């Protein structure tokens, strides 16, 4: 014997106590069971959990950060919900409270006295210190920002600060003895309520807390009136103007568990039942979101209204946000190092071949481009959200996903026009024309037509790209109305599907029979060239590609082994009408017009990304000053690494700077429908992070 429960990590006595009561009432209702572990702080809870001696603990975004780092790598599993029942939210506001009577704004705090919730806390430290960075005159590492803050304000209360080294910072703490400035209840000016008390008692001039404290601690309304908020536009507004007067909107506290053998189920079952039974006003036996007249926020935030489960794709950095995550990292960086990182463009390369070319581009960018890599597009989009990568060129199917995630289209791949000019000097403002999606078959299969394609073997670029999957499956879906995308064709090579499905049946992995059905250039049947090879080698009977693919790959246009003897004349296109036409008539024989591949980024990098890309292609583009002498960005010769080998240039968007404006209504309308049949972990993660 041992236990059978979820072991909660208490970080204090009054917390072990309530944990205990929580344990009792779980039993006494025959609900899921919680056992309790004891520690003196959040980090100890972090390590206990990582060594398996507690299962979970609810932490402040500052400790979510900390906890994600190796060697811990804990993951947020359930977020606290605040606001109300019908105006519930998984975020809170970092505000700056002051008393009415003075007139000093957020830019005039030097030499004032401040009250903070705790060292490394979202609203008490990370946000305000980051907001005042520009007035601290901090020289950067190795002098801790602390020393810069200790010099900036006169005296402060900042629980957990090193009293030895940053005496000024513990200055205002009320604790008696070795308790003065503790990161615990011993220290009365601790957490939100202590920080507020600090201000209320007249000890500090500003309190750095959440929007709710004043309303939780001050009953009377007119009591509340003695205070006001310090807004970031150096204006003062009432404590109720938080939505229009906050330093930041940050993620709510969250329960973190191990990323490995986590017990997320358990934790989620326990939490769910507990909030049913013991939640917001509904069981005087026990109250999961209330604390003894002693206490404040024991185990969970007082007055949270419940839990919201975190989609399994979310890690600390996606939980935290590009914004907040980066802001925490920056606190440990010189401002030159921070300014260099913003000037630099970090490319996300999908697989090894693309990383190779990126390295090559990198060494020649004169430090303006650097590389990052993932093994799928979704992993690359997850690195750009985390701010660890910045850009990649994507298929319109990916433009939608990135877009539901908050990324915007910056420049689009411009291909040879419906002919406007020749080696076109205005390829940059020339509006994009789209690409044609076509179904290619062997000329000799005289019998094969659009209406007899179903049930045969197919070859697709990858799951979720326009020509290779949204178009063909969309068109099919629209007739049958079946979500069983694996019965449309009997055997396929659709990279990114279950390696065990029929949809991976014809894939061949790399040169060695590995990487079977992976959605990166590791699989030989991947992307446009690879969907085509699949056909040219009688693996499949149809290949969903773009017209240009066959030209580029037959008639010695490609002389890779497999391509060498193919002749354009052995292939034909299936038209919707039941006909068949030669490849040269794709203009009047296509499934549909696909939106151009586009490079996407975070909104914060748009302008610098534009700058960089216009300059780099000027040098390495099509009739680029260094190409082919030195480097051609738009050539990997039939492999389309980073960009399509046929990009004439990167063109402006002509105001379609939204995935919806860029993709168009029919288009969004259609991936939406297809997406119901099944969503991805990644749209599930952003659905959550958007809210
Ligand atoms: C920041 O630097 C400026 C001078 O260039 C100065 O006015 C200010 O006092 C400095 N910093 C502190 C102590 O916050
Ligand atoms: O459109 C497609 O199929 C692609 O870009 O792979
Ligand atoms: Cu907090
Ligand atoms: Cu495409």
């Amino acid at each position: 014997g041992r236990r059978r429960s979820v072991q909660w990590c208490a970080v204090s006595n009054p917390e072990a106590t309530k944990c205990f009561q929580w344990q009792r009432n779980m039993r006494k209702v025959r609900g899921p069971p919680v056992s309790c572990l004891k520690r003196d702080s959040p980090i100890q809870c972090i390590q206990a959990i990582a060594e398996n001696r507690a299962d979970a603990v609810t932490l402040d975004g500052g400790f979510i950060y900390e906890a994600g780092l190796a060697p811990y790598k804990l993951r947020p599993v359930a977020a606290e919900v605040y606001g109300t029942e019908r105006q519930p939210r998984t975020h809170y506001y970092a505000v700056a409270v002051v008393k009415k009577g003075g007139s000093f704004q957020l830019n005039e705090l030097q030499g004032l006295k401040s009250c903070h919730t705790g060292l490394r806390r979202t609203a008490g430290w990370n946000v305000p210190i980051g907001t005042l960075r520009p007035f601290l005159n901090w020289t950067g590492p190795p002098e801790p920002i602390e020393a810069a803050v200790a010099r900036f304000f006169s005296a402060s209360c900042v629980p957990g600060a090193d009293k030895g080294q940053f005496p000024n910072l513990c200055r205002l703490c009320a604790g008696t003895g070795e308790n003065k400035c503790a990161f615990s209840s011993q220290e009365p000016y601790f957490s939100y309520s202590g920080a507020f008390k600090c201000l209320k008692d007249g000890a500090g001039d500003v309190a750095f807390i959440r929007e709710s404290t004043v309303f939780e601690d001050l009953s009377d309304e007119a009591e509340r009136d003695e205070y006001e908020l310090l807004c970031p536009d150096n204006t003062r507004k009432p404590v109720d103007k938080f939505k229009d007067c906050h330093l930041a909107r940050v993620p709510s506290h969250a329960v973190v568990a191990r990323s490995v053998n986590g017990k997320e189920d358990a934790i989620w079952n326990l939490l769910r039942q507990a909030q049913e039974k013991f939640g917001k006003d509904k069981s005087p036996k026990f109250q999961l979101f209330g604390s003894p007249s002693g206490q404040k926020d024991l185990l969970f935030k007082d007055s949270a209204i419940g839990f919201s489960r975190v989609p399994p794709r979310i890690d600390s950095g996606l939980y935290l946000g590009s914004g907040y995550f980066t802001a925490i990292q920056n606190l440990r960086k010189s401002e030159e190092e921070v300014a260099a990182r913003r000037a630099r463009v970090v490319w996300c390369a999908v697989g090894e071949q693309e990383l190779r070319k990126c390295n090559q581009w990198s060494g020649l960018s004169e430090g303006s481009v650097t590389c990052s890599s993932a093994s799928t597009t979704e992993d690359c989009i997850a690195l750009v959200l985390k701010g660890e990568a910045d850009a990649m060129s994507l298929d319109g199917g990916y433009v939608y996903t990135a877009g539901k995630c908050g990324l915007v289209p910056v420049l689009a791949e411009n291909y040879k026009s419906q002919q406007s000019s020749d080696p076109d000097p205005n390829c940059v403002d020339r509006p994009v024309e789209g690409y044609l999606a076509v179904a290619v078959v062997r000329r000799s299969d005289t019998s094969l037509t659009w209406n007899s394609v179903k049930g045969k073997k197919s070859c697709h670029t990858a799951v979720d790209r326009t020509a290779g999957w949204n178009i063909p499956m969309g068109l099919l879906f629209n007739q049958t109305g079946s979500c069983k995308f694996d019965e449309y064709f009997s055997q396929s090579c659709a990279p990114g599907s279950d390696p065990r499905s029929n949809l991976c049946a014809l894939c061949i992995g790399d040169e060695q029979g590995e990487n079977k059905c992976v959605p990166n250039s590791n699989e030989r049947y991947y992307g446009y060239t690879g969907a085509f090879r699949c056909l040219a080698e009688n693996a499949g009977d149809v290949a969903f590609v773009k017209d240009v693919t066959v030209l580029q790959n037959t008639d010695g246009n490609n002389n890779e082994a497999w391509a060498k003897d193919l002749k354009l004349a052995d292939f034909a296109l299936l038209c919707l009408d039941g006909k068949r036409k030669p490849v040269t008539e794709a203009r009047s024989c296509h499934l549909a017009m696909a939106p151009n591949h586009a490079v996407v980024s975070r909104m914060d990098k748009v302008e610098r990304l534009k700058q960089v890309l216009l300059h780099q292609q000027a040098k390495f583009g099509r009739n680029g000053s260094d190409c082919p002498d030195k480097f051609c960005l738009f050539q990997s010769e039939t492999k389309n690494l980073l960009f399509n080998d046929n990009t004439e240039c990167l063109a402006r968007l002509h105001g379609k700077t939204t995935y919806e404006k860029y993709l168009g209504p029919q288009y969004v309308a259609g991936i939406t429908n297809l997406k119901k049949c099944s969503t991805s972990p990644l749209l599930e993660a952003c659905e959550f992070l958007r809210k």
